[PDB]
């Protein structure tokens, strides 16, 4: 029993799971909290899916912030080191060569028998007489040696979070397995989580582990799961599976319009993460009001901010780039109105009316002031993190993710307007984007996290930036953030205050076209102007 | 006194209106009394002011009275007891074989269409065919007229031979009074027309008129018959019929395509002539395609004097004139003095529906505006009780379209408005935006600029909420842009012409096809 379990021979496994919870006020903090503690115990987060909100498919406060403080050390080293590959993962997709497993494995006869089993037996116990679900899936580059020792650190996870919260085992290496009987003594448990962690409980867990399948047994018959496996490893093909998981998809997808008529995608919504809250993925168009620090008169832009947040804006997207440093016009401004704001005497009931403030920087120096005093929430990186990746380490704090803007451009401003060739415009544009994506998610950000911006008028042409606009439906599936206002190619769609004033009425019509299309974040100057547009294309839409 | 359907074709594109409307004069002057009109119709298979001045006379006397029903026309429909026809009259299997045989035998090798109904003193569709064809001579492929039906006979003569003694006789009858090109041209005589059930733009513009008609020899009523012909040209073809043969409306003597083009109307509203003026070139220049004047001392010197200032400003690219008014003498001055080309009635004419006469001339037609609303300024805020209200105010525009139609305003010449703000909540505005499609039909003309139930729709302090009415506007103006509203009345013109510019843009793609071909080509590389 203590051979192989606790065998010295450290290796590197790649497994999938699945993390679901019921509260959606606190869905974020519950699922980031369990992220955590997965980068802690487990090994390497290399994928995550969007997050969820999914509908229950049973049939056929703040002591988590005080138990972030007294968590006991992993016996294994954190490293933020930035990669570009992963080997084993690789090797995972493929699916091939890995280490052998040291659980005894079944064919798929037996797998397919044994996992209907345990269905039908679960649709009938279930038949007896409400709650969203919150589901997000990761990848885990693990040193855990097998998935019953994943499953029983995975199980301590949960008891230290305590329906709160549940992680699954969906995937482990190429492996499948069926052990139906298990008990493990609390010393093999103990052995188990000291392999893993500086021990400083068991009785739980001794009766919560009673058998084991890999793959999960409801893999293929829950939606939740295929739609969120379908964000992270759409080629994979388990032995087990009658396809890939985007082809298991898709047949799930169609056979309920054919079969039951129902579009299964309107109930199960894409949530992406701007601060801490959920939002529903294209159920909003927020504007981020555009404050350009450049003079100095912290006093001024403070007003300013507080005049664009009455004027409603949801988000402050805060920059000194376009003598004195980027920091110095900045972080004082930043430290002024969160003063500013914390010395409301109004309604602290009123809290929740706080904006999101993001920042427009490339530089690490800056972005790292703000982030260690709480002046920030968002990164807005106009080179997508190429300039310094570094800066990808100051997204993850121990507890806390912070959200991530991918701009495209080519060149600096100087040499912009010249790098205007493109094969496929459009195309380019979005490959590039989903690889720097790749390349955070790679890194440990989450998905849901990361928002693209095509970046019009950064190497692109007046034509060129009006036609990824034409285009702009290509993001239907992700979190995008656009900035048109007062870009010179507005001005010529147009048949010298005046032609600033037809730049800003333009504009507007971007702002509609953008509501349209369901564009999630709109960066404007114009707040006023552009919120009263808004409001009343929100108000013909509302069906009374 | 006889009903007569004419199908009215040109193909000169630039002068269709006034090749189709002159045409339409010499059907009123020589035949009778125009009772309906179609659309005008771009389908897909100039002296005449001197001629207008040396016209012969009818020898029968034109009334423009206004009517409310025409009991001959009701009889038509029917089709009830009627007078017998003077004519050899075939039957059913007689007309058809035919019908097929002019058919087959012609099968051997943009077009302008509108159909008309005639209350006709001509006893006869031959007599009529000779004054028709003489009507054809006087404007001379440039204008084409023929003969859809004559009350319900089904007539087919086979071969026709008249002589400059006959000829003159006939035409004798109608007029007081050349015959050379007349005579080799009538070869027969077929009612109904040969192509009535064939041509598709024939069909399109009956279903305008007369859709609940059916003629003893068609099989169904003349919309079963379209709705057929649409529905097969789909599923047979996999063509959208509607794509090439276009609905047009006409704003002045230009074409305009429906549903093609948001035009905008600026606002003129006065209270000093000169500096209104000065705001009516302001505004064709920051790109106004219509100009709406409105006093509305008395109304006509207010707004008169500005109309004749810019009349000769202009003298010394041009805007469309339209006058908000209801006055029956305001508006006779300034089509008296071509000084307007739209009337923009906001009670719909029912203020004075004599107001309607004015609309038509000897050689002009002008377009009219009708509005919905109930009461006056002071009392309209109260009056918002409505049985459904989307229809009941669709319903109430249609009703006034075919009053119009009845009395021979050409019905691609009349707009539709809502009334936004009038007799209407704030909610009940918005519904009615909401419900716009309604008009998907039909020329539609609204007002939103600046009214209260913008404001109503927002979550230094009057200044702002009047800067967020404008702002809300170009939110109206971006829907009506999307929901192809052919007009929008608008007080702040630069800022909606910037906005409906940028919509434009957007919505000009060069290739129709290349977002997925583009998408094809990113995913066949590596
Ligand atoms: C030399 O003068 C010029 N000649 C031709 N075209 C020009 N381009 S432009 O006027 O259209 C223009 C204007 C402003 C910008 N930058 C503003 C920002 N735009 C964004 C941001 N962040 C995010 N995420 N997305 C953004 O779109 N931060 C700042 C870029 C292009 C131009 O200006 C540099
Ligand atoms: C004295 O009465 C009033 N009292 C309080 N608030 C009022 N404000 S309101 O915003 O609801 C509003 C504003 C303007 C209007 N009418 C302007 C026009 N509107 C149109 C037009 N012609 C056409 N064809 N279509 C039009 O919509 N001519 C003039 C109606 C309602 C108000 O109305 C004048
Ligand atoms: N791949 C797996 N991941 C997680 N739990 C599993 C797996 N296979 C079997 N189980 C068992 O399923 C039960 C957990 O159910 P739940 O409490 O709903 O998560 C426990 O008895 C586990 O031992
Ligand atoms: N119902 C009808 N209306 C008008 N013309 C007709 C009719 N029946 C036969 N025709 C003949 O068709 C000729 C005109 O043909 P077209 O102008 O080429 O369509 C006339 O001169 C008539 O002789
Ligand atoms: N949609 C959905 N349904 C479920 C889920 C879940 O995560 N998502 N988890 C379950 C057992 O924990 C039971 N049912
Ligand atoms: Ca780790
Ligand atoms: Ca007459
Ligand atoms: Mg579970
Ligand atoms: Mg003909």
């Amino acid at each position: 029993i203590q051979e192989l379990i606790l065998s010295e021979e450290n290796k590197t496994n790649i497994a999938v799971l699945n993390l679901g919870t019921n509260d959606r006020r606190n869905a974020v903090l519950i699922l980031e909290t369990a992220l955590h503690l997965v980068e802690k115990y487990l090994g390497k987060i290399i994928n995550t899916s969007y997050l969820y909100e999914t509908v229950p498919e049973y049939i056929v406060v703040n002591y988590i912030n005080e138990l972030m403080q007294n968590l006991e050390e992993s016996k294994y080293e954190e490293n933020k080191e930035l990669i570009d590959k992963c080997e084993e993962y690789e090797t995972f997709l493929k699916n091939g060569k890995v280490d052998n497993s040291i659980l005894k494995e079944v064919n798929v006869e037996n797998y397919l028998l044994e996992c209907n089993n345990i269905i039908v037996k679960n649709d009938e116990i279930m038949k007896n007489n409400t709650s969203y679900f919150y589901n997000l899936t990761v990848v885990v580059k693990t040193f855990v040696n097998d998935p019953l020792s994943m499953l029983v650190v995975i199980k301590y996870i949960e008891e230290l979070m305590k329906r709160i919260i549940d992680i699954d085992i969906l995937f482990f290496n190429d492996f499948t397995i069926f052990m139906k009987n298990i008990k493990l003594e609390k010393n093999m448990i103990y052995k188990i989580l000291s392999k893993y962690i500086h021990l400083e409980i068991i009785n739980n867990m001794v009766d919560n582990i009673e058998f084991l399948s890999i793959p999960h047994v409801y893999t293929t018959h829950r939606y939740s799961i295929l739609l969120c496996l379908n964000d992270m490893i759409p080629e994979y093909k388990h032995n087990v599976l009658n396809n890939t998981i985007r082809c298991l998809y898709n047949k799930y997808v169609s056979r309920m319009k054919e079969q039951y008529n129902i579009n299964i995608k309107e109930n199960n919504k894409r949530i992406y993460v701007l601060k801490d809250r959920i939002s529903y993925l294209k159920e909003k168009t927020n504007i981020v009001g555009i404050l350009n620090v450049n003079y100095v008169e912290p006093k001024r832009a403070v007003q300013r901010m507080f005049e664009m947040i009455n004027e409603g804006a949801s988000v402050i997207d805060i920059g000194g780039e376009s003598k004195i440093s980027e920091r110095d016009l900045v972080v004082p401004v930043l430290q002024l109105f969160q003063k500013e704001w914390n010395d409301i005497k109004n309604k602290i009931v009123k809290c929740d009316a706080k904006p999101i403030i993001s920042i427009d920087t490339i530089n690490y120096n800056v972005f790292k002031e703000c982030v260690d005093n709480d002046l920030v929430d968002i990164l807005n990186d106009i080179s997508a993190c190429t300039n310094n990746p570094e800066i990808i380490k100051l997204l993850k704090k121990k507890n806390k993710f912070y959200s991530v803007v991918l701009m495209h451009k080519r060149g600096n401003p100087h040499t912009m307007d010249k790098l205007t060739n493109y094969d496929n415009l459009v195309y380019d544009i979005k490959n590039y984007l989903e690889q720097r994506l790749n390349f955070l998610v790679l890194n440990g950000i989450p998905r849901y996290r990361i928002l693209f911006d095509i970046g019009l008028g950064f190497a692109k042409k007046h034509d060129q930036s009006i036609k990824l606009l034409q285009n702009i439906h290509v993001y239907d599936e992700y979190p995008l953030f656009i900035g048109y206002s007062r870009k010179r190619f507005i001005a010529h769609c147009m048949n010298d205050q005046l032609l600033y004033q037809k730049n800003i009425c333009g504009g507007l019509a971007i702002a509609s076209y953008s509501y349209y299309k369901k564009v999630d974040l709109i960066r404007v100057h114009d707040v006023l102007e552009t919120k009263s547009v808004l409001d009343v294309l929100t108000k013909i839409d509302q069906v009374k």
